[PDB]
């Protein structure tokens, strides 16, 4: 019944680091080696964003790691294919690949996000 | 369906490299990644397989290159969740990991598998 729920449990174990989002912009999936490369990014990610905490992103809204968050709203709303943004956080590189998730009836349910850490 | 063409079409663009396999595990897509990855390792790959070709991967069955290919099809058409294989090609290493696809009713409809050049 649920597409996401089916999407994070294939993605869970693969090599791919990859973060799920909600249509309100909610993380509700990360995947075992997105959470461990945060995990290790989170000294560099904090000189930029002092209050980051790796192991509180579930849950936790996308918007407060934006400058303008209606922005990202916006765009991530309309998306109809693959987003492929650049990040440098506190000195490191990030390569996002942002894919928007349908329905059988293309209602748009979120986002899957792959994230490479170039650095 | 086709939930295959879906999955191709979103993973196209993606940096992950990923590459789909039906039930008889011929390759039925390659995102852009993947085939200039394997582009780049085909002299590598050439040293151990001597006629393989990067630009003739679409279509082919997956047998040709497997010593004993009643192995991996029976592994192939049993999975249930991710399987993590390592293989070494003309001295490069490559991450395999297969995930099972199934539509909503349970019925497998064939394998997308993640590559990464470890090398
Ligand atoms: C949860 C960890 C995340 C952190 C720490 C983070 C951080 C950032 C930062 C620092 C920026 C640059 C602008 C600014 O700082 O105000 C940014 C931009 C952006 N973010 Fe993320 N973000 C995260 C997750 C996500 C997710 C999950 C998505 C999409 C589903 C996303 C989509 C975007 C987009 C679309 C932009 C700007 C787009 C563009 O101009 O190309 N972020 N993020
Ligand atoms: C298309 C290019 C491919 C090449 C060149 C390649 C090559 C190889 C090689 C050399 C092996 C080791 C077995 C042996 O040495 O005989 C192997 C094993 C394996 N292959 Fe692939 N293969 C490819 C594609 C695929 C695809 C698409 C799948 C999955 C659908 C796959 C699944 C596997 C599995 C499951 C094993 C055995 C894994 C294990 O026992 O741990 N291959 N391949």
């Amino acid at each position: 019944g649920s597409h996401m729920a089916r999407i994070a449990s294939a993605l869970d174990n693969v090599s791919a680091n990859v973060m799920i989002a909600d249509n309100d912009l909610n993380i509700i999936y990360m995947n075992r080696t997105v959470s461990e490369m945060l995990g290790r990014a989170e000294a560099d990610i904090r000189k930029q964003l002092p209050n980051f905490d790796a192991g509180r992103l579930m849950g936790a809204n996308i918007d407060v790691f934006h400058k303008n968050p209606a922005h990202q709203r916006h765009l991530l709303a309309n998306l109809t294919g693959v987003h492929k943004a650049e990040l440098n956080l506190g000195g490191r590189r990030f390569s996002l690949d942002v894919v928007p998730v349908f329905n059988d009836a293309n209602a748009r349910l979120g986002s899957a996000v792959q994230w490479t850490d170039r650095t």
